[PDB]
C-alpha cells in the first residue's frame, strides 16, 4: 500500500544509493567523498566525460578505484 505517512520534510535525491553493478577504474576519471546529510553518504566516482557514480567506499572494487582516482574536491 502507500497511504500518506507524511512525516519527513519532503526529501528528493542525493545518489544512486550504491553502485550495484561492477565498475572498473581505467574507464572513469576521479571521485569525491559525500556528506552524511543525504539519505546515504559514501564515495561517488566520475567518468572521463560527465557521468558520476555512487558506491560504498567500503566496496573492495571501489577501494581500488579510490586508490587510483583522485578525491575530487573544491
Amino acid at each position: 500500500g502507500d497511504t500518506l505517512g507524511a512525516s519527513w520534510h519532503r526529501p528528493d535525491k542525493c545518489c544512486l544509493g550504491y553502485q550495484k553493478r561492477p565498475l572498473p577504474q581505467v574507464l572513469l576519471s576521479s571521485w569525491y567523498p559525500t556528506s552524511q546529510l543525504c539519505s546515504k553518504p559514501g564515495v561517488i566516482f566520475l567518468t572521463k566525460r560527465g557521468r558520476q557514480v555512487c558506491a560504498d567506499k567500503s566496496k573492495d572494487w571501489v577501494k581500488k578505484l579510490m586508490q587510483q582516482l583522485p578525491v575530487t574536491a573544491r
